[PDB]
């Protein structure tokens, strides 16, 4: 228009408030990594489902006290015992094996001495119990860990390996979860060639599509590659329509400044009939970043039209796109994790809040990590795992110094 | 034997020193996420490959100074200009467009006023240049960002989205990288049922296989599911042989304590002829953790025989297995990231170093995160992202208090 300059705070809130939560689907539990449960999950069995030994040793009668005992048999893992332990008797048990009838405590083998074994030494016959067992000692009673009817996982849980293990434990192998967003990515510009191409006069290779797709894929979301689209409204409209058909989210880059051939905002508004919620953001980099929604038949499509500059594209993708995707896949608090870190070098502040990729590193016993802006030798073997978030300058603060504590958004595994 | 108690420090060093680095393969650059480069990568072109405008504005002759100028045409993105800018003339340019011959500076549109346009207002004809351009201002010379022949990525680089983008930029679409390890996982025990099974007397469901496979998959490595193997040496040998054939790494759980039917160490040694480097570790949990190598025809297979207890299995998988896998896939320093955090509650120290899953959380402006051991309500919607690493007790230190700073290994995205 030019569009109003939107504050970072308002732009971010706007993205999260306007982004929908996707519907649900049933998945196999093995496919649950990174998913959010859309149901409560209940145990249908006790864990353990039988009284289980905590130790390798002997199932005893505590009332017998210490002394010499005949071993009447063994309770082996996976087998329900058939014998009853009577006074003066014990049964061998291993960890996790059921406690036989008649026994009420377990004595670990270290608190015993073997008296007699078979001639071939493969079977124990008599044992000395050296201790007075406490009632129920070293036994896990039925349901000690999980009770039948217990809710073991609540709706809203963002699942990792241990949650998958818990689903396996309780035998709930199919679960309702939020869908993952399908994200389509296109690049724009008459100057762009594919990465596979040799250069031609006036041209460069398209890097944003690769960087953006890789960023989305890193977070586990399925993607669609919409290729390179030229700087003309008909082609852009057609590509956007393909993205809308095939995906939940459409990400473009380029064509959003006020240049003569920057057409995307016009197309989104007049041709696509989308609602542009902001078209400029007071931030460095990322001034022309644009966010739109399009509602079709009760479905809300999300569109991010990111700046063409490759550094701007990847920065704004991490600030705006990834949190939106997290909300779409059902994460209750989709905000990224922000940590405190020490600046590795002096930095000049801008009237705009500034963002820059960095690497976070912990130094021996020092409590806070150091943030080193990208762009020594070994400090190039690691990919960026942070985004420095620097405040706007003020009459007082014009520069931040090495050692000062700043906010860093986590964008890679630390 | 029982095997000697190995210190945590020695066990860890032993795993890393004895674990091999896998060989290399050529991959498509799009598949590069998490891979380590095994070659240096060089640019074969300049970036930019032509002198490129930094701004939307006009290509001018600085020697003309400010004044009124005829616009002879436009340099559009993706097109090599054909006209030469003469004294008194300018050419329209957009960001990233080539600078035409004859021009030596760019003046951004904000430093101009339009004098004359075509009757239909689609073409600019005359413009007032309001400033004295500095020589070469707002032009990116050829090779400003990347020079032909420049090494843009070094061997040893662990790649993320920005590295993939750089490969795309320089048109290096196939790259030599280290292979990823293929990891086979089996569970052991006569008491185990599949997750899909209803319970039978004396039985429980196998959770470790799911938890371990999910842990490995989370780090991006391919896996093989070897199922449930009974407590007998013939079956265990056959399953191990299948794992050796199909995978680089074999992970078992269960059968490694001194119980009667704990057979794995015997099988590894006498039947498989593997070299067991440790069979007990002075740690809590994880006492019976076992690490072996097997060298066949100049190939080293790695075997981790983890404890059967499900908490022990997942803890030791994170402490020993994941760092080994990182070394195998070529990461130069495969050690996990260890951060400092404040204990959320008092904790009792053990003679053994203790490890427990936790959740790391940052509180408003407080510099250090808090570590809350797993096992409020909302503090159950998030999966564990840390492993608390508590020191052995001493005559002095028997307990750690809420607020005290401890080491936490990162195991999930923060
Ligand atoms: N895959 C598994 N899933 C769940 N529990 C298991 C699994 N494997 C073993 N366990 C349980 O862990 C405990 C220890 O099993 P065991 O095979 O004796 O381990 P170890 O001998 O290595 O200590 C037993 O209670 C057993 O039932
Ligand atoms: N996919 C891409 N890969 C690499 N560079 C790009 C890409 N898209 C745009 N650029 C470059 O970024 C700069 C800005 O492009 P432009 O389309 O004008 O973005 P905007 O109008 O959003 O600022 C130009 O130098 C352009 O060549
Ligand atoms: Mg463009
Ligand atoms: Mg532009
Ligand atoms: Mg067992
Ligand atoms: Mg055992």
């Amino acid at each position: 228009s030019p569009f109003p300059l939107t504050s970072m705070d308002k732009a971010f809130i706007t993205v999260l408030e306007m982004t929908p939560v996707l519907g649900t689907e049933i998945i196999n539990y093995r496919d649950g990594m990174g998913r959010v449960l859309a149901q409560d999950v209940y145990a249908k069995d006790n864990l353990p489902p039988f009284p289980a030994s905590v130790k390798d040793g002997y199932a005893v009668r505590a009332a017998d006290g210490p002394g010499d005992r005949f071993i009447i048999g063994e309770s082996q893992a996976g087998e329900q015992p058939t014998q009853t332990v009577m006074p003066g008797q014990v049964m061998r048990v291993t960890t996790g094996a059921p406690i036989p009838c008649g026994a009420d405590a377990v004595v670990q083998v270290e608190d015993t001495e073997l008296i007699r074994e078979s001639d071939d030494g493969t079977e124990e016959l008599e044992v000395r119990i050296l201790v007075q067992a406490r009632p129920g000692q070293d036994i896990r009673p039925i349901g000690h860990d999980i009770k039948r009817g217990e809710c073991v996982l609540a709706k809203g849980t963002h699942m990792g390996p241990s949650e998958i293990g818990l689903l396996a434990t309780v035998g709930v192998t199919e679960v309702e979860v939020n869908k993952f967003p399908v994200v389509a990515v296109m690049s724009t510009g008459n100057e762009l060639l594919n990465p596979e191409d040799d250069l031609l006069p006036g041209k460069i290779r398209d890097s944003n599509r690769s960087t953006l797709l890789a960023t989305i894929q890193e977070h586990g979301y399925p993607t669609i590659n919409l290729g390179i689209v030229g700087d003309n409204p008909d082609d852009l409209l057609n590509a956007l329509n393909e993205g809308i058909s095939r995906a939940d989210v459409i990400i473009t880059s380029g064509g959003v400044s006020m240049g003569e051939k920057d057409y995307l905002k016009q197309v989104l508004d007049i041709d696509l009939h989308a609602q542009i919620h902001f078209g400029r953001v007071f931030m460095k980099p990322g001034l022309p970043t644009t966010f739109a929604t399009l509602d079709i038949d009760g479905v809300r499509k999300i569109i991010f039209a990111l700046p063409g500059n490759p550094v701007s594209a990847v920065v704004t993708c991490n600030l705006f796109v990834v949190p939106a995707l997290r909300k779409m896949q059902g994460i209750l608090d989709p905000r990224p994790t922000i940590i405190k870190a020490r600046l590795s070098c002096d930095v000049k502040l801008d009237p705009r809040p500034e963002y820059h990729r960095c690497i976070l590193t912990w130094h021996h016993q020092e409590p806070l990590p150091w943030a080193q802006s990208t762009g020594s030798r070994l400090m190039s073997m690691r990919s960026a795992n942070g985004l420095l978030m620097l405040p706007p300058k003020t009459e007082q603060y014009v520069e931040l110094h090495k050692g000062e504590v700043v906010d860093v958004m986590v964008i890679g595994r630390l």
